[PDB]
């Protein structure tokens, strides 16, 4: 039983006061709420806020029952007796209190009739999670396949069909369950940690996405390396296996920008080494000429770290001399029965710990370190008792991994601060994004279910902030002999996802220049097609940086009216205009694509497809997935390089989807120098910007570039665009007024600056694109 008792605004922020204390409420945007309860007491502060102290001037009005405090889009409506908190955008309720928040940490919400629920971060139930019960406690799943309820990075969110997330902003071991016990209740809980929610509305799906991301953090740009292609297993044993696997991509003609190396670079065994975080000399001999020698290739390395110092470790005396281990309750450094032995875990959450440790990734990466790889950050072991400077293991355990990016995020744009981080990690919480987490799905089997789960996955996490979410490509775990047509098809889904990083155990290769003949030449054009694709990927990735934006995006975007498309996690979009359908069995012979309504094209064939509603049958091949391209599309493309190092676009080549049904199209290129971390800030960009607009007589296509450029960008262009599905009754072609004659033979056989192929339905045209705007106008 509670009720209204008083209230105050102080600085923004309405201060509510029930019979059993007070109550927090500040905006943290427009369309953005923060709602604390048990504001009086001391407790764990926001983990999941990019702003915590932010409130913005919102407007209160009172009633007889209600209270109403609303910022822009959204209102909050507290009822006010019995208390209940409700949400509404507009006049439509989002989401209403049921008891609301009791004791134990829990909050009790109203789920609505036919509402679909996705969120929890990392779990394999099927997209709409309303009807399932799971821990909000990250924790590994060796060896997954097509099931999971708990694995190594759930968030404590969801994402609903009335277009709001949720966050329960708690860092401690608790659970969710939406509407599983009673079917029309939302109940979060944890054992302790902060009581208090986050609400962000939208009026779509990106505007919600924005809106989060404009709150809980945005991901910074990645470096461009991060596209390409990594080398990696689990894992290679000596500087010679390193140094022969970069030379094995070159001697194979397979791109390569970024080698990984895991455990064995400290140590020649599994366990009893972790926590050295140092060169294991008899093995890596050379280590700072190894990796100079690889950056003359252009090629970066990665190295593993984890939480974990062993008391076997070269380091265990020193970091207790330090005191950089989390303690027990006596005050001594904890220490418990790891895998690899007996160790500590490292008190990222402490100044001590923090300044050990970060001391530590200085060093390395002053030897020639690129790029940063943290594993085991669920922490992967957390006995209850172990203490951290704000808490116990409980407590904070879902934001060690997110406190443990932020540390190493903080500590590389202090020792260089023109460049862009690079961390890949396996646990974080909400806003890690905003620290350039870039998170992977752990230790997936290798089986077709391994695969076939990897699409729920990627879009459930990007859905809720992490654009680069990626599998272990080919797979992770046991297996005693490669499974050849699974590891291909995972390979070519590989492409179209967002970090190409092949990786497993090391008695069956990951990498895809360790592969039989038919394998790498089914790949090797693949693996090019990522470099040649480039500037549509990083430039999805930079409308991520700009708008939380994912790179892969479901089905149900394409209609916000549909819910039942929420379920679809077999088909996806690979930025603006790809709709990818991964195969994810054996021997499958064609496919069903629930392609939204309008026209398509196959990437690559080139055939047109119409369609009115009625899925597309597309018959497979073991050479490629099934890709289909929106029409209106613009496909940017430049030439194969082995290294973004080589990047230019010196020479583009644009591929346009013409059809009548689509009159007006845009597409848009960023272009930077791939490194600077300040490149959007600044404006030190070259942002290119094409307009098709098609009409029966007329095809005219508007050219131009924005920004202030930046070091070495081209200032013109060699520029191939081509017209897939192009009218053959286009006569002549005006160049920004300059009419050019069009011909229609020897298109492939002459240095013709406009041809028509018409066994191919394709215009091509040649031109130079410079800074001034261009006007490209075909008219019948
Ligand atoms: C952690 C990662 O999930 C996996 O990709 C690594 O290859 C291995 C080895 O460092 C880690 O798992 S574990 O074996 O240490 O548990
Ligand atoms: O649609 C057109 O413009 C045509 O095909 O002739």
């Amino acid at each position: 039983a509670v009720f209204y008792k008083e209230h105050k605004l102080r600085n923004d922020g309405l201060v509510i006061t029930t019979n059993q204390g007070n109550i927090r409420l500040q905006f943290k945007s427009e369309a953005a709420i923060e709602v604390l309860y048990r504001a009086d007491s001391k407790q764990l502060p926001s983990f999941a806020l990019a702003q915590p102290e932010s409130a913005i001037k919102a407007q209160l009005t009172e009633t007889e029952n209600h209270l109403q405090f609303s910022g822009g889009t959204l209102t909050a409506r507290i009822q006010k007796r019995p208390f209940a908190i409700s949400y509404y955008r507009d006049s439509e309720l989002l989401l209403a209190e049921e008891s609301g928040f009791q004791v134990k940490i829990n909050f009790r919400f109203y789920l609505s009739p036919g509402e679909k629920i996705l969120g929890g971060g990392q779990r394999i139930l099927g997209m709409d999670r309303r009807g399932q019960r799971f821990p909000l406690y990250n924790r590994a799943h060796y060896g997954y396949s097509d099931h999971s309820g708990q694995m190594y990075f759930g968030l404590p969110a969801i994402m609903s069909s009335k277009q709001y997330i949720l966050v329960f902003d708690n860092s401690a071991s608790g659970a969710m369950d939406i509407g599983k016990t009673e079917s029309d209740i939302l109940q979060l809980e944890a054992k302790s940690g902060r009581s208090a929610y986050i609400l962000v509305a939208g009026n779509s799906y990106p505007s919600l996405i924005e809106n989060f991301t404009q709150v809980t953090g945005r991901q910074p740009l990645p470096p461009r390396w991060a596209l390409g292609s990594f080398a990696s297993r689990f894992g290679y044993r000596s500087e010679a296996e390193t140094r022969a696997t970069v030379q094995k991509y070159k001697t194979e003609d397979f791109p390569l920008d970024t080698i990984v190396l895991d455990l064995y670079w400290f140590g020649k065994d599994i366990k009893g080494h972790m926590g050295n975080l140092d060169w294991d000399k008899e093995n890596f001999p050379t280590p700072l000429d190894m990796m100079a020698d690889f950056k003359q290739q252009g090629v970066k390395t990665v190295l593993i770290t984890e939480p974990f110092v062993l008391t076997s470790s070269k380091r265990w005396d020193d970091a207790v001399k330090a005191k950089a281990l989390a303690k027990d309750p006596q005050g001594q450094p904890k220490a418990f029965e790891l895998y690899f032995g007996n160790g500590g875990i490292i008190d990222v959450f402490s100044k001590e710990g923090s300044r050990w440790f970060s001391s530590i990734y200085k060093d390395l990466s002053k030897q020639g370190v690129a790029g940063w790889w943290g594993d085991l950050g669920e922490p992967e072991m957390h006995p209850e008792d172990t203490q951290h400077a704000i808490g116990d293991a409980d407590t904070v355990h879902n934001a060690y991994g997110h406190r443990w990016a932020e540390m190493l995020y903080q500590q590389q744009l202090d020792q260089f601060p023109e460049l862009r981080p690079f961390i890949m990690m396996r646990a974080g919480f909400v806003g890690s994004q905003r620290y350039g987490m870039i998170p992977w799905t752990g230790d997936v089997s290798r089986t077709w279910g391994g695969l076939a789960s990897q699409v729920e996955l990627a879009l459930q996490m990007s859905l809720l902030g992490f654009g680069y979410i990626h599998s272990d490509l080919g797979g992770f775990a046991d297996g005693e002999t490669l499974d050849k047509e699974m590891y291909i098809r995972w390979l070519q889904y590989g492409v179209f996802q967002p970090v190409y990083r092949p990786h497993g155990q090391d008695h069956i290769p990951s990498e895809p220049v360790f592969q039989d003949e038919e394998t790498k030449a089914i790949l090797r054009p693949l693996v090019k097609l990522r470099y040649r694709m480039l500037p549509y990927i990083y430039t999805a990735a930079y409308q991520n940086t700009l708008t939380g934006m994912p790179l892969m995006r479901p089905l149900f975007f394409s209609d916000e009216k549909n819910p039942a498309l929420i379920d679809n996690k077999t088909s996806y979009f690979w930025g603006d205009s790809l709709l990818v359908t991964p195969i994810t069995q054996a021997g499958v012979e064609s496919v069903s694509i629930p392609a939204p309504k309008g026209v398509w094209f196959d990437f690559w064939k080139d055939t047109r497809y119409q369609t009115d509603g009625a899925p597309l049958t597309l018959p497979t091949d073991l050479h490629t997935i099934p890709v289909l391209v929106k029409a209106g599309a613009f496909m940017p493309y430049v030439p194969a390089v082995s290294t973004t190092e080589d990047y230019r676009s010196d020479s583009l080549e644009i591929h346009y989807y013409a059809d009548a049904s689509v009159p007006l199209a845009q597409g848009e290129i960023f272009e930077d120098d791939g490194k600077d971390p300040n490149s959007i800030k600044r404006n030190q960009f070259d942002l290119l910007t094409l307009q098709a607009t098609h009409t029966d007589n007329q095809l005219h296509f508007q050219l131009a570039r924005t920004g202030k450029g930046y070091r070495g960008m081209p200032e013109r262009r060699a520029t191939t665009l081509v017209i897939h599905n192009a009218s053959d009754q286009y006569q002549h072609l005006d160049i920004n007024g300059k009419t050019i004659a069009i011909a229609q033979a020897d298109c492939a056989s002459t240095p013709a600056l406009a041809c028509y192929d018409q066994e191919r339905r394709q215009l091509q045209l040649v031109f130079t694109w410079g800074r001034e705007a261009l006007n490209l106008r075909l008219h019948k």
